[PDB]
């Protein structure tokens, strides 16, 4: 169960990937620090303050993950637990970045940090798998990362469209997309609760998680597949993409000032 990747982009792209990754680590550190304050502090209005700051770190972390490997060709032989994602992604109807494909897996980041000469000892983690507290519908948020949709990932909780969360079905309908019976059955469960964990959905339909999820590609069957099918139709918005990119670093600093104020106040 190795975690490896080779960096095949230019020297410039190397430094550029490092900086993106490191900021995503900063974002993620915040997802964790604030999960700790949630669990380590009891007050009615303190909870909503913490939830909001936490969910903002979830968005910045997803935004930075979206920006990994923008040219989709800076990494090769991306192996997560001995499985080679280069091969798998190349064989997908829509291809794409094996590095962001890896990132959406638990500890995928270990593979990318190896490519980037980022020392594993400082646990430079980035995860993008939040379910319960995720401001977006969870499988959508993972699909947006997989597709590097930095245009679509919101960078603040205020700015999350209902169509990407509680009213996720509005985003699906919008695109006249084919849905099979498995998917229809999953959607019926998520319309009930869009944040229903995937192993719950598995148990409820008598399927395995992987049959619930499917491949992160339009031509498979599962919630990952259905969302892929949708995302791949929403055209890239370079203008929004650039505002998210230039704004988010300022946001990250802002959330860190907040978090450190909340940190000294409690810890």
């Amino acid at each position: 169960l190795v975690y490896d990747a080779e960096f095949v982009g230019s020297e410039r792209e190397f430094e550029e990937e490092r900086e993106t990754f490191l900021k995503g680590v900063k974002a993620y550190d915040g997802v964790l620090a604030t999960r700790y304050l949630m669990e380590r502090s009891s007050s009615a209005k303190n909870d909503e303050e913490l939830l909001e700051l936490h969910q903002n770190f979830i968005l910045l972390t997803g935004s930075y993950a979206c920006s990994i490997d923008p040219t989709e060709d800076r990494y090769q032989n991306v192996i997560v637990r001995g499985v080679n994602f280069d091969e798998r992604v190349q064989r997908l109807s829509t291809g794409g970045s094996p590095a962001r494909y890896a990132i959406v897996y638990r500890r995928g980041w270990r593979a990318i940090a190896k490519a980037l000469d980022i020392d594993e000892e400082d646990v430079p983690a980035i995860e993008v798998r939040a379910v319960k507290r995720n401001p977006l519908q969870p499988a959508l948020y993972r699909i947006l990362v997989r597709y590097g949709r930095v245009d679509l990932m919101p960078v603040t909780v205020d700015e999350v469209p209902p169509e990407m969360a509680g009213e996720f079905e509005r985003l699906i309908e919008r695109y006249d997309v084919p849905i099979d019976e498995k998917e229809e059955r999953i959607l019926e469960i998520l319309r009930e609760n869009p944040w229903t964990p995937h192993d719950e959905i598995a148990r409820r339909l008598g399927l395995s998680v992987s049959e619930v999820e499917g491949e992160k590609d339009p031509e498979s069957s599962g919630i990952y597949s259905l969302w892929s099918r949708v995302v791949v139709n929403i055209e890239y918005d370079e203008r929004t993409a650039k505002r998210h990119v230039k704004r988010r670093d300022r946001l990250l600093e802002e959330l860190y000032e907040h978090l450190e104020e909340l940190s000294e106040r409690y810890l």
